[PDB]
């Protein structure tokens, strides 16, 4: 259902629906979801105790075909949302890093009040969600990393305000990963617009499978209009 070809100039977008489906939602290609049901017990959670909404997760799940068989990472996760939603759609193992010692608090103890909820409303039990307190230069620094997973390892990288440094080094590192691993990225890993980037960096295109997205409108909390997004998958 999506539009367009998946390529730089025609990236995929899915319009938003003009009336919502049988779960309130506008965006979702399903006609029932999650995505209303997850920010009202986010908001919920929240409140008893830059972001990505429930519907970019729920696209994202689908886009990046998530499995149970996958682990799950969110390189800078903050407050976990993400890996809760992944984890009760997909029950794949989440793993969350987190620089900020607070982010990685609050995301430990949301877990713990939520997991219950999404257990006793579903009736099954919740895989595992890991919270690591850490630069994620330092995790990523060991080569080993990600390579029992055989490339059942989706990972999200919302970059936008992160420095280019760090996004040169993410995309020096995800090189090295196990065939399979599929990465998503704004501030692109692997800049390809231009027809001349793979004489520019032929090893980016023999390692990668790149595809090109426009997130939906109202998908992502700092802009209600919509942007780009890419993801790579390891050949
Ligand atoms: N070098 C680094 N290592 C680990 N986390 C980092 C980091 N630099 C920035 N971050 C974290 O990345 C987060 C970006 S906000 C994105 C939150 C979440 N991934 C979502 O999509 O909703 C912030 O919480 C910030 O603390
Ligand atoms: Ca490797
Ligand atoms: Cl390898
Ligand atoms: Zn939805």
């Amino acid at each position: 259902g999506e539009l367009g070809a998946g390529t730089p100039h025609e990236p995929y977008n899915l319009p938003l629906r003009g009336n919502p489906n049988k779960s309130g939602c506008h965006h979702c290609l399903a006609d029932q979801c999650h995505c209303v049901f997850f920010e009202r017990l986010l908001d919920a959670t929240f409140r008893r105790l830059k972001s990505l909404l429930p519907t970019f997760v729920s696209r994202m799940v689908r886009l990046m075909e998530i499995t149970s068989e996958d682990t799950f990472y969110d390189l800078g996760c903050g407050n976990g949302s993400i890996l809760f939603q992944v984890a009760f759609l997909t029950g794949a193992r989440c793993v969350g890093i987190e620089i900020s010692e607070h982010n990685a608090k609050v995301a430990k103890k949301a877990w713990e009040v939520i997991r219950p909820e999404l257990e006793g409303s579903s009736g099954r039990s919740m895989s595992e969600v890991n919270i690591i307190t850490s630069d994620m230069t330092k995790i990523l620094a060991d080569e080993r990393l990600f390579e029992s997973e055989r490339g059942k390892t989706v990972i999200l990288l919302s970059n936008l305000l992160f420095p280019k440094s760090l996004t040169h080094y993410l995309s020096e590192r995800f090189r090295r990963v196990p065939s399979g691993t599929r990465i998503l990225c704004f501030d692109d890993l692997y800049p390809h617009s231009r027809s001349v980037a793979a004489i520019r960096d032929p090893e980016a295109f023999r390692l990668f499978a790149m595809t090109d997205y426009r997130w939906q409108e109202c998908s992502v909390e700092w802009c209600t209009r919509d942007g780009p997004f890419f993801i790579h998958r390891r050949r």
